[PDB]
């Protein structure tokens, strides 16, 4: 289906074959854990039924191009809608049924599946924020299959996605219920994962905006904010896009930190938007400054990816049609990220940021500063100390040096 | 001395007077209340300490020229620094004593004071979140000076910023240190303020960004999820800048409506951005739409504006650098915001945008939308009614509609 | 439309949602109706059955909502053939229902153009495209719609941004595309020239979407592009409210940039959304940028002359019912009605310009009279500074002219 | 006095030598020249006339420690104003005159000088599209002066930048006169260096905003659009600067190859902004990307960057304020940049982009594209063509393998 015989391979830094990798070496070990490990890359997924069967071929034979262990779906890109609902989910479980047998003849295993309730127009107003409730009984009828799709595919993760969710204009929105909807929705379906046994870590991914002028999993620290009031937050981990992270105004890695210091860095999703387009434009992952900081984060991160991997969540570009370029496409973004995991990893096995991070903060370590943190100093006791009106020296933050520092490792390493 | 004898008064939407009121009648009484206390107005503030008490005066006047019964200060604004922090504090304590006059013989009140802890070069790594501790100690002195004065002035609120509480690059910064180490900070606030028997309601003014990167309370989400993470929701609601909320990519209504929805809406500092300008320019509020919604989001918050204020934290145009512009500066922001209450009122009054919520979401409140709503629905019974098939028909948003009501009831109000 | 009646003005008080409450097309406003003022546009079962439906459903909206002036692209009026010739041939049978149309209702074509963004051939653009074969498809989609453009009596022909732009400079030949992007446009001009057809032609600018970049960028960046290609002669301007702000400027940036360089032609009324980086084309509805529109439009050389205001606009995803497209248009037609309104008493009370009279007076005397005229020179300006006669500035006032225009947006 | 002594010089990509080049080898040949020569690398420029001379002893010094050839400055940067106009200018001139002899006896160059119309209050309305003709006068004569000290130090160019040449409302703006005035103001200056023989190539810098609404030279195109209009495209080519690129929405490479292709790429400042960041930040270059396809572009103008160089306007952070700190800025910025031009070098030296774009449009050398570009094809012919109904077959743009091969030479060159 792709123009392409054969499986790429890596081939170094040197080689001029387009169609093999120049950084992603599987096997190469890097802190004790190969490639592969670390990075736990994962691909994305006639007319009807035939065409849905034919999807399936299609989606295995380039996870054996790529040599990639991972894949994603959403029910509604797998199979087609019927007449009814039965129809709809029988010929979804005829198509999950070749899914599961390729998996395991491929050994392909499932990062995360997901509902797809944004392009039917039932969703015009949302899933669990419509304001139709026949609308929110569908959309729990959905998800509930999609639960039972993953615990019978073993997926590793579920994500619940912005879709459309969130609203057009405040004029016409009651906002307390639409939350209070997304609330009792995402609890259902923890109750309905529960009773099925489904044993895959939840996720929420944020997205700011588009197509809807605000989404309410607007970014890593709002969709806290909810997980938080809702009490969910011990059901759910995000899964952040870089593409989303930029739209909401922050770097990729920005979001990573918050995630991860809050303990729900889940999955991420690698793509890169272009900064002076305000719209999701998810190209694949090019960017070695952005690659080199994920893989930053992603490695200080309990067990590093965990249960999540890298997954290429980006669309070819519209002028890029042709079958190939799909393997060229990941060839890049895979490129990019085994790059930026050596680049990532050298930084911190030198602590070359974190030497530099250790001496700014290190009044922290001792006098006042020490009692600061112990909790000892009070308002009483600093004031006593600043009336001394002992000399304050700041130390630079050394920006330009330490940013000298990432362009000689990008190169360098 | 602002080159006006006498006082700003009302004269009628038809005055083509440029020193009068077009809107804001201070006496005009909607839904039961004036509009002077709908609005709480708020006005914002030769060497040393000469000067400083020379804008006293010019403070006091523009007060009594404006007819506006409340004021706002920060510390290092108001006074030189001495030689010492105790002589810092001498020169605070004198300038105080003279605004405790002027508060005496003219009746004005306090609406909120703050630290400035941005403008000395201390504060260049930040105040609570610095990487010098003596810095933090410093800090402390400042802000326990200020909720003395505070208390002392009888202030309704106290207020802090987001000045250089943020980072420059995430590659030097300790994320969790800095983030620990402001609600460390917050809470020996809330230590003392409870301690001296300051009664003030305390406030956090969110800011994304500028003069950094990025600032930790970005937004009001952001900032709740950093109040409900660190126990200090409790303590804290937030004063809303509109510069702010569109800095942050935000309309200023949402913020209005976010903070609302969690008992957070405190206060507002009456502004607008221009959105093709990304960096803060703090212009006072002509935009008729941004305060008929804001004002909208105010009365239907719990008391109003409550302890809280409408205040003019604004700067005049470069080009305006006239003492009369600070003038029309006040009335070009007053009279957007008492048309803004106007319209505001009428369309609640009226229900514009009620009835049509009420309509839209009509679902909710029979049948399976009221299970739902209830908690009696579960994932096994909403998709049993779904596979009923029955026909989903949703209604329109009706959008359009109700922007063309809104541009109605501004015009004819 | 769900709605059988035409729509008539009720004035600001009344409470009827299919009435205009400020678009009276019979008032008058300084000598001249709102109806000629505006010159409002609106902007237009399978196959050839459906657009034999379209067609229908067109002028059954114009009728409604009194509108005189329409627009269309060809490849939204009719399907492709499995040939150009029957592509062709279908919009040659759309095209005649069209004219039929006209005659009967009495409606004018604002301006045609050529669709050349749709079928996947336009991929890499149409003039400046990668593939010569699409060149010359496009040459002949153009030339179609000259055709039909003399035909029906288009009082203008829109060029568009389309897919004329890059996705990324690593592979772009910029030269050879704008280089072609003229050529193209020439081509076109020389054709006209040969019918007979008399139409404003009429560049579009578009900063970006879908494309990173497209070529016509903002009114500046076609004006030096038609000035270095000899074509500035040729061209005027359509200028898109949602397309300004997405290029970073006020919609009465481009319109003013336009006027003072003669090539203000017509506009499409939307709104973007600023804290949206995309093209939302929404009904307009803000009073501030309809009253600045017409500012700067009714001080253009005989106002929009033989352009229009065009609802190139769409009603919002979640607007979905057929009504909502009349509720739409309504919105939009008293959001510039009102614009007018406001924007002539602005003009004819001067509460502007007197401002700017005073603001710049000094260079209608004394060395700034000397400056305009070209009798200073550095030499002549040195000595005179040299004079160290005290330099005392104005205030420009903003916030005070603010103010008035807040007071006349509520009370015109 | 910079904390120092002594030369930066090369040590090589594997230096751990924070006060040593790692990329850039002033003596490396590429392409038949010098990384010097290629480069032409610039850097930027007690109270009184005591704090102005220190000054110049501190800008010889840093451009000793980096062995930079090329130096810019502002008039009102080098001296301080006197209590009139005859006062400033001599207070200018004696700075100077030790300007010129550190340049004999150090053998440093001008790039350019300019005048800061900026800074002073009078400017408040802009210099040459103000709206006092008074200002105008000034204006003039400080110009008229910048180009006596040009000539006399023998700069190399003369730099216009944007200043406050705009507005801040169209609401009170004369746009017509504001802009015949500029035209005015810069054919004056014309034809003033004529006069006294300053053979300098003028240039004009784009600035799109900040600190105005709008300014007029808005980018590269636009500032042609003026250029063109009035008659002075003749006399003046562009200096572009990055960030102003970008945020005026453009690429930096994207302002450059506009200018280049049209015969106006003059020079350029070399920093980087934050595309998150609505505001100039005018960060030291280090983005290995812009860089990159800076250097691209200059290699294949007419010359190189000719009379022009690559000139590091841009600021230390605010954090960054020890002085050590700028010779780690020049050094981020000088190995970037240094990096930039080894891999465009190779770029361009492999034809690596080239023969994509020679296959891309080959269509326009031969068939009915040949008629096209010839002038020989029109749309009677071109309609005969289209009619004959032959298969349109399109190309890939290739665009994900493009950034692969941009990735590996950043890499590996
Ligand atoms: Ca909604
Ligand atoms: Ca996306
Ligand atoms: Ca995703
Ligand atoms: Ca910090
Ligand atoms: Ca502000
Ligand atoms: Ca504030
Ligand atoms: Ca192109
Ligand atoms: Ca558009
Ligand atoms: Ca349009
Ligand atoms: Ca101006
Ligand atoms: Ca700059
Ligand atoms: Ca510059």
């Amino acid at each position: 289906y792709f123009d392409h015989v054969g499986t790429v391979k890596f081939e170094g830094k040197s080689s001029t074959n387009p169609l093999a990798f120049k950084f992603y070496n599987p096997d190469e070990i890097i802190l004790g854990k190969t490639m592969r490990e670390h990075l736990r890359f994962g691909v994305a997924y006639l007319s009807g039924m035939e065409l849905a069967k034919a999807r399936v071929e299609a989606c295995f034979e380039l996870l054996n191009i790529l040599d990639v262990d991972y894949f994603c779906f959403h029910d509604r890109d797998i199979a087609p809608e019927g007449d009814t609902l039965q129809e709809t989910n029988r010929n979804l479980d005829e198509i999950v049924a070749l899914i599961k047998q390729h998996m395991h003849s491929s050994g392909k295993k499932l990062l995360w599946n997901t509902a797809n309730m944004f392009t039917n127009p039932r969703f015009v107003h949302g899933a669990a924020t419509t304001s139709n409730a026949d609308v929110f009984a569908y959309a729990a009828a959905q998800v509930k299959k999609a639960l039972d799709h993953g615990k019978e595919l073993g997926a590793e993760n579920y994500v619940f996605w912005g879709g459309r969710e969130g609203y057009e204009s405040l004029l016409n929105t009651d906002l307390g219920l639409e939350l209070d909807n997304l609330a009792r929705f995402l609890q259902l379906a923890v109750d309905y994962a529960k009773e099925i046994g489904f044993d895959a870590q939840f996720l929420i991914e944020p997205k700011p905006k588009e197509p809807s002028k605000h989404q309410y999993d607007f970014d890593a620290a709002t969709t806290l904010q909810f997980l938080q009031k809702y009490d969910l937050a011990k059901h759910f981990k995000l899964n952040l896009e870089a593409n989303h992270a930029t739209l909401a105004g922050h770097t990729f890695e920005h979001e990573l930190r918050v995630a991860r210091i809050n303990g729900a860095l889940g999955s991420i999703d690698a793509n890169q938007g272009d900064l002076l387009l305000g719209w999701d434009t998810d190209e694949f992952p090019t960017d070695l400054y952005a690659s080199t900081l994920a893989m930053y984060e992603i490695l200080q991160n309990e067990g590093g990816i965990g249960r999540g991997g890298v997954n290429f969540d980006a669309k070819v570009r519209r002028t890029s049609f042709e079958p190939i370029d799909v393997v060229y496409a990941h060839i890049n973004g895979m490129d990019a990220f085994a790059r930026g995991l050596q680049v990532a990893a050298k930084l911190i096995e030198d602590r070359a940021f974190d030497n530099v991070i250790e001496e700014r903060y290190a009044s922290f370590t001792k006098g006042i500063g020490a009692d600061i943190v112990s909790g000892k100093a009070n308002f009483h006791t600093l004031e006593a100390y600043a009336l001394q009106n002992n000399p304050i020296t700041n130390k630079s933050g050394r920006v330009e040096l330490l940013r000298s520092i990432l362009n000689q490792y990008i190169i360098n390493v």
